[PDB]
């Protein structure tokens, strides 16, 4: 009578809404929507709506801004304005509560989203796939656990996320993730963050600005330069200003087991020696993709080397009625990505006007403090792929930070292109509007802009953005994978 | 021998210098550039750099950026920051003062640049034409005053900018301009800007932020609404912006006479009949091009009808060898926009290329708090010109301002499209970051970016310049220059 | 929330209904039952109450009854009765729909009887196995059809019942089995029923007393004698009177094609070359266990050498938690002993009071013209396991078939005692009485009665039982296998 | 020499001749049996064979029989059967003439018995008692008769059975009694049964059915219910159905006298003082021993104060080597238990086991229309005989007649219980086969059998007698003698 469904979507994040919307109201297909919570917070922290609008994007956003307030107020001395400097407090409760009753306010419009939209349901609990066109509603992430729905599925759509990767050493249960620290009743004095990706680096500023006093905010790392993937310059750089604003940034270290004080407190011991004590350890070294809750092995779906789920151009698996997008996919794990992947998977089957996600000339940010904004190859990743490689580099120190009192706010910004037809291939900003910035940039790689198209442009002053559009010149230039200042005149 | 070059030029502003140093550096050519000051402030306020470096872009953006933490300071309390907010007031000697610093450097560095650098000459005084290649420098702005140097001159570059415009009207004595308000002694605690244009509006917030307790800005326009030329919707919300921070928005009032009070104040007395009292009136109400004091008639250099010095689209004026650029042609009053007619009109005179400035779709800002960026053209324009116009829109007031307090903060992004082709034919913004935002903006529409461009490009999750590449249907139409809801029937 | 079912039962049978039923009502567990359809009739027959109350016990009855009047008719004129004797007309379509609404009536009282019961629930469609706790309901008996329910399950019992064995030669198509039988819009005129089961000497009768004039009622049976299982000597007299009653009783014979004449009669030619043209031809040569439709392999249910469900003396299968009864099992297709069964189930499952059903000593019919009842074992059985034999007979011509015309009916009763305690192992009646005869019986050997019990107990005359009690005398005995008349004088 | 035996018996009845044959082939003696006819009918209608076999139990149920086809030709046409109702009628003459033949044979076969028998020899006259060991034979039964022989007996069994008892009401004479009616010319138009006993009832059912058109039999009992001793529930449904099928019930009525009318009719008056019309009035009150014709006082065979033989449980009279049996003791005047009475006679005197006829528990039944089935003690007996006392009860209109239109033939099954143990006292059955079902029921109860022994046996479907194996709760309950829905309090 009500048959099966549509579509049927395991896991209600970013990606996974936007294809059972797109197919309710787009296709009016029937759509089925398991997650296993309607609320953010504890015990799974995730939630309707995905790890983006629960413990991601929104949240994050909410608490570096909050804590970029540290900057302002310091910085405010500069341009003469005044107030009683040992009476500031970081209430770090009520930021949190700030927070939540924003990310509750998203997941109350998502509660109703489904509530008046035919076609479009939402199942609470754990979906594990039992045949391949049928998916297993479970009161908890336990396979034996009781059933409370069984849903008929004609496509089947795979869109669990990703789960923080934790380590095999002694003690960490001791640890916490990303997830534990949007919720933790009171900002930690000692926080130590383990690893070197943007979410270690991003928490940092956080709890470096809500931190009560005497707090020392430790990031380690266990390679020699934190953010790995990025453009160097930007690396060494941020790691310079992370360090100015107070951070202590250890470099080279791994954690080799966690123990607890007399009073709480973590102790840390690395692998080389060093001992460390703090209230609170995060784990920020990866995440994995999230499939073993899923029962994968009863229908047969494939998995890449990596823990993550195997696809095509069009998100297709092995199984022919199953798909995947998102963090599970083990690839650009971001969430405008994800929604992108999802609004095109279904326009290619229930609409037949087959439209793929471009995966390249992507634009990202890392709300640190300073930011980050990138799109494209970075330098030394063009070299292996290109004859002849053009860098354009640029760092001046902020119009105002000679007024404000931090010197160290070097922004930077640097463009590659290919030096045969100078075509952009990247573009690197660090400071203060990076992230603004870049978002106009993406559209012009989707246009192949070359670096003309930059310096002829006229710059809008007085702003950071017009550096883009002030480098008619390269600093260096890579051919053939080396690195010379002088492009050698010898051609052909 | 001595005192023969290739080029002088009358003001070492930013189209001046930006023409002589490329002269010199780029094809090594003898240069010689004049001006009245090498350091800001009275008696000549400009300077060594130009009005942008001495009274424009350069200190008021500092100055705005210093009124941001009024707001800054009150938005705080949201993300969980404490402190006496009684004991927070604005010292606007310690603004001045940093400000003052701030120039002075670039003053000094400019000079030496001069030092440095072989036949880039620089000499003090004022410049005029004494004949077809020959510029006479004196001591004053008089003609009766002493000659300090004769210049013999393959061309001459007049590049002296523009100057406030004060109305004839009794009492106007009582009255100053932009110039003076960057050297106040004290912040007026009741001040009436005069003027709907950008100057009037960013200084209005500067005076709003820095007033003494009981202080009262007002703004006054003669006619309905502020900011002429700019996107309506734009400019209505900045007037109700304005409003929300405490700026008082006089229109259809133009002041008619001053006279003084006892204590020293200001008796305004409009055209309409009110009054009102206030400590400073700061005349905003336009600018008019320099060319009292060049003795243009001597050689018969033709102006404009409406007063600027008469150029073809190579800067050429009727006189050959004589040249002008910048706030002197009366067009597009901006600082990139002299400085890349600068570096074309030295590309085409001393290369073997020409080039010429293109004028349309050049993105400028309007450092109002929230600011604003635009690039391009705006509804009524747009429908004057094109068949069919169609305009994406998107309005609301950005999640963090909901917890900061500042609800009236409502983010605009318009957007102007032919709707025959699909070409983006100008980009309004509204909010923090706009000035920002704006700049590759202008890199697309050189490249004549499609609507289809922008929302098929993957954002940068969570920005406000998201929204650019979310409006996928237009919000109304504009056909044949009548606006609509929607379109006309089926086509195709 | 619902959780599963204490308990599931695929057949709402004989079996199916008795455990159902002693569970919600007798043990408050939750309950819930799949059966085919509501109704009696096509297109599958047996539908809510099981093969007995559709297509079995209780409308067989009905229409035997019904054409034990043909005999009454006739016989009345001994007694002198006298009515228009070509006047009479067996109307088949009316015995028809009086037996339909009979069923109809049983369809409806069960069809209320779940719809007033908590815990008690009835499911239409197809039961099929799924996991070793899973039944999976569909539209039809197609594994690869629709959907509509699928009841997690405690425990789940097999009462699928049986269904009528058909042989494999060409045009089988042509022929029908009990079920349609129960259908025929019309009495067939000419009938050929096939095989020597107690199925097709029961429908003889039948089809013999309400064929049209000019009909023949041919039944045919691959081997000698009729009625294997049943006793000797009863065998041969059913078989005369049969023969007696118009029935001709063609023996050593098998069908071996079957064709369609130019009038839709059916042409069936046999394995000895003879041909016999009928109306309708009803295969009855045996029914085998109804397994196919249950996907048994889904779980590995083990079944025994015969297509039926392996069980122990609880009805348990290999699988733990699966049970099975009914005909189902392969052993005693009675419904009393399928009634047993299922409610000896429950009460050892959810009462742990196990108590098992006895396999002998039981009592059956087979409402023939002239009917039997048969108890215990058979003389030739008793033989092969047991010392010493006696066989007590008697064939006397009921008293009241002198006068009636009917002189054939020749009443037979046979007795079969273990001679070493004279114990009754068999009890084996011919004749008008023998069915509610027998059932009295039943219990005299559950009370393990000698024979000296029978013969000793006063008789109620005149009837026919009570030539029970007037044997007191063997007539043969079975020694160690062999049969002789007088029992050897020779002991130890 | 000559005329000298081992026994003589006075009668050829049930008893007689069983003790006869058994005496002479199971034990070789010399017997002599002497009876006043060879063939049934008038003058003195009982003969060789016993009042049994000539007007007694063989005939009526002949005539039972016939009269029950006046049901089926009716009920027929519930199950199909077409037929010109209006050509019905009963030859009341054929039945007889057919009956007379029936009972013919046996006379003849009893005969030629004797004549193949040695040591068996038969002397048609009247027997009486000359002297304790002579047995004279005369010609009538008046003593004044000549006398044919005297036999000398070892041992002279009385056994000449009962005779109808007739009031002694004026008008007697125009009255008839059992005898007679076996030998009417034509059947009674109106006839009045006379007496509540299962004589008067089962032939009321006879006349029912011969009765011409416009008829009507009328049954009259001077009590309140019909068949006292039987059991209550059962009396009070036969009244119902014998009322539901013609017959006219006048209870609390007793014939006062009778009188001849003009026509030849009778004219009845009771007591009461009602008068009906009849044209036949059959006396069935009861029946006295007959030991009328013995001369008895000639030896001093004591008489019982009812009027019988007085016996002790041997069947020795106070006379020794003079025995009674049958009838003439006033017991239990049923065939099998004069028989049964007769083969234990011989057993004990010339066997070597002594053995006597149990006469507790013996299974009659009675031929009405339903019949009658019935053994052991009914529920008032048992409340003056036991502790606590359950019933056991079950009433229903089986499915067969709701179809055939007889709806009021309703079933009964009663079962008396002893409750401090559960063995059967007695069970009672009322609908068609009743009769046949009661038998084997005699046998349990020899053996004890308990209530659990009946419904722990598995049934026979679809019979009346499963109803016995399925009643397992008591529907009320008799303790210390008082009736009650349910029991006292806990116990146990
Ligand atoms: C701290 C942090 C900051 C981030 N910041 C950014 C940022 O600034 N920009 C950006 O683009 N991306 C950011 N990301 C990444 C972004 O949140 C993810 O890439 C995005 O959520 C991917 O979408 P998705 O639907 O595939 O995953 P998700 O939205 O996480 O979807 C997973 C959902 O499925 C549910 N689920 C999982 N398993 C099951 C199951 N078995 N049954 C039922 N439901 C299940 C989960 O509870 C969850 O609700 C951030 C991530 C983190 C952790």
């Amino acid at each position: 009578m009500s048959k099966a469904f549509d579509l049927v979507v395991i896991g209600a994040g970013s990606g996974g809404l936007e294809a059972g919307w797109n197919a309710a109201t787009l296709y009016g297909k029937r759509v089925a929507v398991v997650d296993v919570q309607t609320s953010h917070g504890p015990p799974f922290y995730a939630a309707l709506g995905g790890t983006c609008v629960n413990v991601g994007c929104v949240p994050k956003k909410l608490m570096v801004t909050g804590a970029q307030y540290m900057d302002h107020l310091r910085e405010s001395a500069g341009f003469g304005w005044e107030f009683d400097g040992s009476s500031v407090k970081a209430n770090w409760k009520k930021l949190i509560a700030a927070k939540n009753e924003a990310v509750l306010d998203i997941n109350k419009s998502y509660e109703g989203m489904f509530n008046d939209t035919e076609g479009l349901d939402f199942f609470l609990g754990w979906g594990s796939l039992e045949s391949k066109n049928v998916v297993v509603v479970r009161e908890t992430a336990d396979p034996k656990s009781a059933v409370k729905e069984r849903l008929q599925a004609d496509h089947i759509l795979l869109a669990t996320g990703s789960w923080p990767q934790m380590p095999a050493i002694p003690g960490i249960e001791h640890c916490i993730s990303s997830n534990e620290a949007f919720y933790l009743p009171e900002p930690p004095r000692r926080v130590l963050t383990v690893g070197g990706g943007f979410i270690s680096v991003e928490f940092a500023g956080i709890f470096n600005a809500y931190k009560p006093p005497g707090g020392k905010v430790t990031l380690c790392y266990r390679n020699n330069l934190i953010l790995r993937g990025f453009d160097e310059t930007i690396r060494e750089e941020v790691t310079k200003q992370l360090t100015a604003n107070g951070i202590e940034i250890m470099t080279n270290e791994n954690p080799a087991k966690v123990s607890l004080n007399t009073d709480g407190s973590k102790h840390v011991t690395f692998e080389s020696g060093k001992t460390l004590d703090v209230d609170v350890v995060m784990m920020a070294i990866g995440r994995i993709p999230r499939t073993n809750d899923l029962q994968l092995g009863n229908v047969g779906v494939k998995l890449t080397p990596k823990g993550g789920v195997q696809v095509d151009e069009f998100s297709r698996t092995n199984v022919p009625n199953i798909y995947a997008i998102g963090d599970i996919t083990d690839r650009l794990m971001l969430t405008p990505v994800a929604i992108n992947e999802g609004a095109a998977l279904v326009d290619t089957v229930f609409g037949n006007k087959p439209r793929k996600t471009d995966h390249t000339r992507v634009a990202s940010a890392v709300f640190s403090i300073p930011p980050i904004g990138t799109c494209g190859l970075i330098e030394e990743v063009a070299a292996k792929e290109f004859e002849k490689v053009a860098v354009y580099m640029s760092s001046f120190t902020p119009l105002m930070h000679n007024i404000s009192g931090s010197k160290y706010k070097k922004f930077v910004a640097k463009i590659v292109t290919n030096h045969s037809d100078g075509t952009v291939l990247g573009v690197h900003l660090l400071g203060d509007g990076a992230p603004e910035i870049i978002q106009a940039v993406g559209v012009c790689l989707r246009l192949n802009a070359k670096i003309s198209d930059f310096y002829n442009t006229i710059g809008v002053h007085p702003t950071s953005a017009e550096e883009l559009c002030s480098m008619r010149t390269p600093s260096y230039y890579y051919v053939k994978g080396e690195k010379m200042e002088k492009l050698p005149d010898s051609n052909l």
